[PDB]
C-alpha cells in the first residue's frame, strides 16, 4: 500500500522539470498523477526540487498550519513551483486546469520516523 510519504511524492513532487511548465502542464500532470480519477482535484501544487531539499523542509521554520495543527514547516529557501487551478469550466472527467509557475517558500506538515512531509500546506 501507498505510505503517506509516498502519496505526498506522487501528488507533490517533480523534480524532473526544473520550472518551466507548459500551459499543458497542469492538465497532464494532474491527470497522471491521478488527481483527476474520482473528482477533478480543485488545487494542487507541484515541487521542482530535489526530493532532499524538500524533505529538508522538516527541520526548517515550524509554522502554524492552516488547520491549526503544529507540525508545519516553512523552506527557509524559495522553490520552484507550480500552481496547479481547476479552470471554471472543468468538468470532470476531462479536468481542466490552469498551470502557473512560481517561486515561492513552501509550508509543508511533516509527520512519522523518519519525519518526512506528507501534506503541502501552502506557499508563501
Amino acid at each position: 500500500k501507498e505510505t503517506a510519504a509516498a502519496k505526498f511524492e506522487r501528488q507533490h513532487m517533480d523534480s524532473s522539470t526544473s520550472a518551466a511548465s507548459s500551459s499543458n502542464y497542469c492538465n497532464q500532470m494532474m491527470k497522471s498523477r491521478n488527481l483527476t480519477k474520482d473528482r477533478c482535484k480543485p488545487v494542487n501544487t507541484f515541487v521542482h526540487e530535489s526530493l532532499a531539499d524538500v524533505q529538508a523542509v522538516c527541520s526548517q521554520k515550524n509554522v502554524a498550519c492552516k488547520n491549526g495543527q503544529t507540525n508545519c514547516y516553512q523552506s527557509y529557501s524559495t522553490m520552484s513551483i507550480t500552481d496547479c487551478r481547476e479552470t471554471g469550466s472543468s468538468k470532470y472527467p476531462n479536468c481542466a486546469y490552469k498551470t502557473t509557475q512560481a517561486n515561492k517558500h513552501i509550508i509543508v506538515a511533516c509527520e512519522g520516523n523518519p519525519y518526512v512531509p506528507v501534506h503541502f500546506d501552502a506557499s508563501v
